[PDB]
């Protein structure tokens, strides 16, 4: 099943610090721990085991990397969540947190992303040019050129390869300044699980992230807990 986990708990935890030592990973969080695992994480193992389907398909999560002052989504700091491999399949990045949201119902999943990804952030273009006939167009749709014609500004346009979304964020890493929680869209299986977030300040994160981990263990998957924070990813050894 080692094909199917993706390694042990020593294993996931080195290879999380390599990637985020480098071109960096993502890191889900999630209000509902027990969702993601019965519906989101279970159905992905059965599917990979032969069984059901990815319904869901594609999760919102931030990009994550060492030096990069990045926050992540947690509103009300009550949050746990996944630390998630690089590999993970990518539908989209995005600096601003906009309006895309998950598959909606009846659309087939699997390649709703990136097709439906919008290729700039209207808004961001828009107060940067004041260009009404951005909103005459599909952002899903255009191309490269149609968004050199309209004006659109490389800083609010998209990114669809892995490789590039730190030289996206190259600039604001060197800065140091805080970033708001950037979004990708992503398609992780089971095997990108790597880690479980936990916010050492919040006890609701803790006692979510100990079931997360306690569950996720019952299913052969023994990972890490990671403390993320400021450009930081460190261990916990429990809680
Ligand atoms: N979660 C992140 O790390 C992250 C990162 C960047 C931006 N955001 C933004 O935060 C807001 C909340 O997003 P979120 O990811 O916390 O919630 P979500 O859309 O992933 O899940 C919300 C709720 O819907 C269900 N759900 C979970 N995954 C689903 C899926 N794939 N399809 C349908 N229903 C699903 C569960 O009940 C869950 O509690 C959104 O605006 C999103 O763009 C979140
Ligand atoms: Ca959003």
């Amino acid at each position: 099943p080692h094909e199917i986990t993706g390694g042990n708990r020593q294993e996931k935890l080195a290879q999380l610090m390599r990637q985020f030592e480098s071109g960096g990973l993502y890191l889900r969080t999630v209000s509902d721990h027990r969702d993601e695992f019965e519906n989101t994480f279970m159905p992905k193992l059965d599917a990979c085991l032969g069984h059901g389907c990815d319904e869901r398909y594609w999760s919102s999560a931030t990009f994550i990397q060492q030096g990069l002052n990045g926050k992540v989504h947690d509103p009300h700091a009550d949050r746990t969540g996944l630390i998630i491999s690089a590999d993970a399949r990518l539908g989209g990045f995005s600096t601003f947190d906009a309006a895309t949201a998950n598959v909606p119902s009846g659309l087939e999943p699997s390649q709703y992303f990136p097709g439906q990804f919008p290729k700039f952030d209207m808004m961001g273009a828009y107060q940067a040019t004041w260009n009404e006939d951005i909103f005459s167009v599909d952002a899903t749709a255009v191309s490269e050129q149609q968004m050199d014609e309209l004006g659109i500004p490389d800083e609010y346009r998209s990114v669809f390869d892995f490789d590039r979304i730190q030289e996206k964020m190259a600039q604001p890493r060197l800065a140091g300044r805080e970033v708001e929680p950037t979004e990708a869209k992503i398609c992780y299986q089971p095997k990108d699980v790597l880690g479980i977030y936990v916010d050492v300040d919040s006890p609701a994160s803790q006692s979510k992230a100990r079931e997360l981990q306690q569950a996720m263990r019952e299913q052969g998957f023994d990972l890490p807990f990671i403390a993320y924070r400021g450009g930081a990813a460190q261990e916990l050894a429990s809680v």
